[PDB]
């Protein structure tokens, strides 16, 4: 069965475009897919179909500034003022669109890239449905967020011109490092995947519209959510639930595996239930890389089944 | 990649809701999925994913009176005057939404139930892109369309009240015998699948809205398209291209396999290339039945790869 869910964003502007996919039979879990920056939720068709095959409900939206939400609003790569809180709020609102339908099922959030940061930030909030946490394309300790991005220059841009296009230098600082292991054949988005076909499709897909200029306030929202996802409060408040981590060892977003290992090591030192899948030689989208897609999906199904059993 | 396509229907009322799904890489074929009565195209996610995995473009719409097209128009289970020609015209218009994108690829039409009748009618028309024909849930020589439906009664209703709701007695005649091998607990749509879970999901899906009352003119469109798909002109003008048939032996739409075997026998006697998959013990939706789904999909992929060869 299919549901179209729309709701007004926390930003008061966008009609958030959302879908729920129900399998035949009695489902055993809900999986919420939270897409990343410059993509959309219907890009996950293969994973959605795999999760339905496994007997799970799947629910996802196109976030503010993204995919169908942007197509219908006309506004790309901006989520309003307080962008981090807008997208966290909207992911919590999405959970409540199934209120009364699946109240006794376990709920797993799967978040990729920006979605991994949103999922991590949601975990710190009391209202959240979250019986397991699955992260992919994990943004953790990359040089740009950790060191290159000049917070004083960003604060100055926010004080004077928060709705202007993000200054080019600040965008370059935030993603400093993303091209470190790329050739000119790979192109500027080669970090997306080792698969040239995945990268070419990424650049073609009209519901990604990747590369639309971000506003200053949107860039502020990425710095904010990076802090919320990677800061002490995340580790201190992470609920006592199963966690799984998926990343490419060549993904700049996780500092080429080093950052993802640090996330796993800190959660494990504090006694958390942590499963780590680091794919050697693969880049950001390990759920789309032909080499790893089947292992990511099967691992995710086994993980959701383990959450449901507990 | 994903495309949203809309175009105005041949009926002049509906914004036909449609999608094109493009695989990563260089595709080798296009597969057009044509859904059946009371369902929608977004109910083929598993098949769409399988065909993308095989390197094919997939294109589909929600027909007039169906799925998102009905959700957006507010009109369910009516397609306007001349309903058969509306839905045939719209499937040809859908093909032209990819003009210039995949002009050198082979094009396979996959039609399920009403879609199998639309696909058969399209095959007879000049200009249709059609390198191979795949039919599922095949409506072929069932007792209701063949003999129970009273054409004189229908013609009187069409002459005086074509836009009014179809008389219930005529709807019952058209689908006479569809409950013949069901138990009471299978319920009135038990013919959909042996799987009770498939049937329950069919009855719950908001984009099916199954059971919305048909207009008289829509019923007439089903009789019309039945005759276009099963009549002499179909057999006489079907192009000499690969054909594959999928059906359950317990599907009333194909007279419990008898009708489908006769379609295959007539096409073969006429010199056609016919591949027949008749699934014993399974009902209408052999592409959804858990027993047969993987076989239908893997057989479709092999077929499309043979059309491409
Ligand atoms: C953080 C993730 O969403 C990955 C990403 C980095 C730069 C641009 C788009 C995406
Ligand atoms: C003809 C096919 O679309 C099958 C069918 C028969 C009766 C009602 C709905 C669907």
């Amino acid at each position: 069965a299919l549901q179209e869910i729309e709701f007004t964003s926390h930003n008061g502007r966008d009609a958030i475009q959302a879908w729920a996919y129900e399998p035949v039979g009695t489902p055993t879990a809900v999986v919420q897919i939270i897409h990343g920056l410059g993509e959309h939720s219907r890009r996950y068709l293969h994973m959605i179909s795999a999760l339905l095959d496994a007997g799970f409900v799947v629910i996802a939206d196109d976030h503010a500034g993204h995919g169908r939400t942007a197509m219908q609003s006309g506004v790309w790569a901006d989520a309003g003022d307080n962008a981090a809180e807008v997208v966290i709020s909207d992911e919590l609102t999405l959970q409540q669109q199934l209120a009364g339908q699946f109240d006794d099922l376990p709920w797993v959030v799967f978040g990729h890239s920006w979605g991994s940061m949103i999922a991590r930030a949601m975990a710190t909030r009391p209202g959240t449905r979250l019986d397991g946490l699955a992260l992919c394309g994990i943004v953790a300790q990359p040089r740009g967020f950790e060191t290159t991005l000049d917070h004083k220059t960003l604060a100055k841009a926010m004080a004077t011109a928060p709705t202007d296009p993000a200054p080019e230098a600040l965008v370059a600082q935030m993603f400093d490092g993303f091209a470190d292991r790329l050739s000119e054949d790979d192109g500027p988005t080669g970090w997306v995947a080792r698969s040239k076909e995945v990268v070419a499709d990424h650049g073609k897909d009209k519901f990604n519209n990747f590369g639309a200029p971000m506003s200053t306030r949107f860039l502020q929202g990425l710095a904010d959510i990076y802090a919320m996802a990677n800061g002490d409060s995340f580790y201190a408040t992470m609920p006592n639930i199963p966690i799984v981590l998926f990343a490419g060892s060549e993904d700049p977003a996780g500092d080429f595996g080093t950052g993802v290992k640090a996330v796993a090591e800190r959660l494990r030192r504090d006694g958390h239930n942590v499963e780590l899948h680091l794919y050697d030689g693969l880049r950001h989208e390990v759920h789309n890389e032909p080499e790893s897609r089947a292992d990511v999906e099967s691992s995710l199904v086994t993980f959701v089944d383990r959450v449901a059993n507990r």
